[PDB]
């Protein structure tokens, strides 16, 4: 009889299917823009985000999930009917958030917790938590979530393309960003999210076009070997974006292709006209 729990954050890019689960719990993720918080749903829309930080002194700056909230929730978990609480929540390579909270798997009488490194965030962190809640649907116990959960994770990644560095670099989340910017300005890389969940450079590529191929072909290569989940995700890019979906159409790559966006939390990163192709496993 377990009664499941599932956690998030506002990193995640979740449909409408899994926002009306009525055993999620999402972390908010705040933006600070010139020392004005801002919290996406609250007080912020992501086409407002957009102008602001085009309009903003300084780059915005996001902050960790609230230990604190997580907390205070889980207390009443127990007393609310669950037994296991599952939370999902974005890489550790990207954010301090995952390291800080592994203290709370045993914090907790009566509940059983499992924090897996998702190694990801965005499209596919939404559709491994709309996955764990299909399948405990589908009758699967704790265990073989987790199992699923571990596959989905070590077969998901993303290709992404920036407009500008400067928001990859000073934000903090390009490994070896400072060191590697000044190569960078003269072509168009392609990164993505390594082994460990940290965003690298992938590959140099000369112009915005061949770039565009190669993540066609990129995509083509990584999921040849079985079903995968596609998602175009773009941030202020929305004409990129529709013909990256239709190339993937025109070729038939991927079992599913859909569209996504960047927010708030993510575009203060990545910056406006952003792309990326994230894949994940069907299960
Ligand atoms: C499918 C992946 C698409 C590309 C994802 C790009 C992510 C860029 C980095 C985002 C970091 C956000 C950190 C928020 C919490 C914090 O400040 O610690």
């Amino acid at each position: 009889p377990m009664k499941l729990a599932v956690f998030t954050d506002s990193s995640a890019y979740l449909s409408a299917e899994t926002l009306q689960r009525e055993d999620l719990f999402v972390l908010d993720i705040p933006v600070n823009i010139d020392g004005e918080e801002y919290v996406e749903g609250i007080n912020l829309s992501a086409e407002e985000f957009y102008q602001k930080m085009a309009q903003a002194s300084e780059l915005p700056k996001t902050s960790q999930p609230s230990i604190a909230k997580l907390d205070e929730i889980l207390t009443s978990l127990k007393e609310q009917g669950y037994t296991h609480a599952l939370g999902l929540f974005l890489s550790s390579g990207i954010s301090g958030f995952y390291q800080s909270i592994q203290y709370m798997v045993d914090d907790y009488e009566g509940l059983t917790i499992a924090f897996p490194d998702t190694l990801i965030t965005s499209a596919p962190l939404g559709i491994m938590v709309e996955s764990v809640f299909n399948w405990r649907d589908q009758g699967d116990d704790f265990a073989s979530i987790q199992d699923k959960l571990a596959i989905q994770i070590s077969r998901t990644s993303a290709f992404i393309m920036v407009d500008d560095l400067d928001h990859l670099v000073k934000g903090g989340r390009l490994s070896n960003g400072a060191a590697i910017l000044g190569n960078l300005l003269s072509i168009k890389p392609i990164l993505y999210f390594n082994d460990q969940g940290v965003i690298e450079v992938y590959e140099k590529v000369r112009t915005e076009k061949k770039a565009t191929k190669r993540l066609i072909e990129i995509i083509k290569e990584t999921t040849a070997s079985g079903q995968y989940r596609v998602i175009v995700i773009h941030g202020n890019a929305p004409e990129k974006a529709e013909e990256l979906r239709q190339h993937l159409l025109d070729f038939g790559l991927g079992s599913d292709v859909s569209l996504a966006t960047f927010g708030s939390v993510i575009g203060t990163h990545l910056g406006a006209g952003s792309i990326a192709l994230g894949y994940i496993p069907v299960i």
